[PDB]
């Protein structure tokens, strides 16, 4: 049915104006990661923020057009180091997927809008699972286990495909020359 | 020292003009995986492709200068369907890490370019994990198992990150509505 007047009308577009901001405040976390030289999470925060361009595309989808006005607080700022805007991004998923998406999916089933909360439900888990790569990787920042472990282990210089085995990335890659700060720990998830 | 008229010199620029085809094929076997519904393995040739730009990046600032002749067989052709693409890349790596690599490293060292003989033999390490890729996507893809499982795991939809826990991935992501071709295990490498 139309969502013409409804409080999820407004809970959409309120999800909308949320899910922009988040894309370009990862963006702009993104760029800060790669000059504090952490490009597997620089290209973390790069994902995320097209992740959350999807998001918004979904939600905007279900809107019928007009103009609507919408009360609702953000984030005023800020950039900071990279642990600090991960533990910050940390936050801002938290929410979403503890308070407002599933209070905006509760809304909507009560409003009889069955395919629109199942979709605030949804985005949640992803939201769930955005965090969780956040607070990892700023644990690892904080315990200095980026580029370095307890036991040997394989590194990947993303730059160009070289494995390295030992503790720790190495601080300049053999093969392409590019800094550590190219290096992540080697997954296959295949 | 200079490279003016050393085998090596020969042997760099020609393997530039193969890392630069390979570049060109594998960004094509990228657009083919999209159009077959293997998201996971289109962004894997496109990856591949970019690491490639590196290796060639990395030999081409050893030359010198000038313009060089140089004799080498290229593979004609052709884009087929991802299973056979990703099985044409794989030989392909192949050559590079058992034969052509070590060849020009061995040569390297023989003619006294230490540096470069280690570059090459670097780049062989990246060549053999890309093939690992390679083969490891072509195997999931013959034996059905891009999107399906024994055991129920976890699924990320690459578009939205939404998880999916089950056997297989869903037809359609319930957060964004993108079809399964989307979907990976979901991985952790940090
Ligand atoms: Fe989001
Ligand atoms: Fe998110
Ligand atoms: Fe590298
Ligand atoms: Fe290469
Ligand atoms: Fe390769
Ligand atoms: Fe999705």
């Amino acid at each position: 049915k139309s969502l013409k007047g409804s409080r999820t009308e407004k809970n959409i577009l309120t999800a909308f104006a949320g899910e922009s901001q988040a894309r370009n405040r990862y963006n702009y976390f993104g760029g800060q990661a790669k000059k504090d030289g952490f490009v597997q999470i620089s290209d973390i925060f790069a994902e995320t923020a097209d992740q959350e361009r999807e998001h918004a595309k979904r939600l905007f989808k279900f809107l019928e057009g007009g103009d609507l006005e919408i009360v609702a607080a953000f984030p005023a700022g800020i950039i900071a180091d990279t642990h600090a805007n991960l533990i910050a991004s940390a936050a801002g998923e938290h929410h979403e997927y503890t308070e407002m998406y599933p209070s905006f999916a509760r809304i909507a089933r009560e409003e009889g809008y069955e395919e629109i909360a199942r979709v605030f439900a949804s985005i949640a888990v992803a939201e769930e699972f955005h965090e969780k790569r956040f607070l990892d990787f700023a644990r690892n920042i904080k315990e200095g286990r980026v580029f370095l472990r307890e036991q040997a282990t394989k590194w990947r210089c993303r730059n160009c495909g070289y494995v390295h085995e030992g503790t720790g990335a190495p601080e300049l890659c053999p093969a392409c020359a590019h800094p550590k700060a190219h290096f992540e720990l080697l997954g296959i998830n295949w």
